[PDB]
DNA sequence: GCGCGTACGTGCGTTTAAGCGGTGCTAGAGCTGTCTACGACCAATTGAGCGGCCTTCGGCACCGGGATTCTGATGGGCGGCCGCGTAT
């Protein structure tokens, strides 16, 4: 669960991962949240976002989903 | 010191609401930008304010004069002294 990530970061962070999937990924609307920086701490290889959030009301949402998986792109 | 009483500490179970991190929204602080009113400053004149000096009537508490009330020597008259004293 989302709260179990913020509550337990040392147990899940000490394990290596390679694939990450999330349903209803609208929680990453702002790039200044604890979950946004928390998911970026896990050393993974590939990610996958399965959601249908409106990426047109704010550019920080689409850009947040761009740099969330590809750090460097605009 | 001692003794009576009971209330408050310690426990468990039940229960209730803080704390967490999640998002959204807009209000109200903070910044910013132009104008100008109100306060500082310098001037000259004026009387409120301070030192210097002594004021007057009213109120607390001691006072003042005059009629009136109570105590003391005075005094004739009715009675009692029984004891020295003159007359036959």
């Amino acid at each position: 669960t989302y709260e179990y990530i913020l509550k337990d970061r040392a147990e899940l962070g000490s394990i290596k991962w390679q694939f990450m999937a999330v349903d209803e990924a609208h929680r990453l609307k702002n790039a200044e949240s604890s979950l946004y920086e928390s998911l970026n701490s896990f050393k993974v290889a590939n990610r996958m976002l399965i959601t249908g959030t409106p990426l047109q009301n704010n550019i920080k949402e689409l850009a947040a989903l761009v740099n969330f998986l590809m750090p460097g792109r605009f």
